[PDB]
């Protein structure tokens, strides 16, 4: 389990291949477990206040910030938030094969594209939702939201059973 310092970032974009688990706090941590060989090949950096996790040419990563607005997963693995969530806004992309996971958010606007492969499975109570599924897999909301604009034009299914509109 190593442990590296990072620079405030309000932003995640993962590009290589791992498990994110995302814990809202006022301090900033990034820590990352898995076999020496890929450690060691994981290369975090911030610009402009992203967190950028690549290759330097399957890990295990806990991080922490006070705010969250874009989680861009464009590699290979799992995005995480099991522990309460209260955001403003926030968007969730899965452009390459990914699975986002989330027990309780709390934010003003919500925003889900599931453009490549896996699945995005949110609890959320908000004013305004926004989810796409043009990829392969499939988007599951539940709670509320003050206004929801859905769309599918992918293969799989959006499955809103269980999120109240209003």
């Amino acid at each position: 389990s190593e442990v590296r310092k990072v620079d405030a970032f309000s932003s995640i974009e993962i590009t290589s291949v791992g498990t994110i688990h995302f814990t809202q706090s006022d301090t900033y941590s990034f820590r990352i477990e898995g076999r020496e060989k890929y450690v060691k090949n994981t290369e975090t950096t911030v610009k402009d206040g992203r967190l950028l996790i690549g290759f330097k040419d399957g890990v295990t990563i806990w991080i922490s910030a006070p705010d969250l607005k874009e989680v861009e997963f464009t590699g290979v693995g799992e995005f995480n938030c099991e522990k309460p969530l209260k955001l403003d806004e926030v968007s969730f992309e899965v452009k390459g094969v990914g699975e986002v996971n989330v027990a309780d958010l709390t934010c003003n606007v919500l925003k889900v594209a599931l453009r490549g492969v896996g699945s995005a499975d949110i609890h959320v109570v908000c004013d305004y939702l926004s989810a796409q599924m043009g990829g392969v897999g499939s988007v599951t909301l539940s709670g509320s939201a003050g206004r929801a604009d859905i769309s599918k034009g992918g293969i799989g299914g959006v499955n809103t059973d269980n999120l109240k509109i209003g």
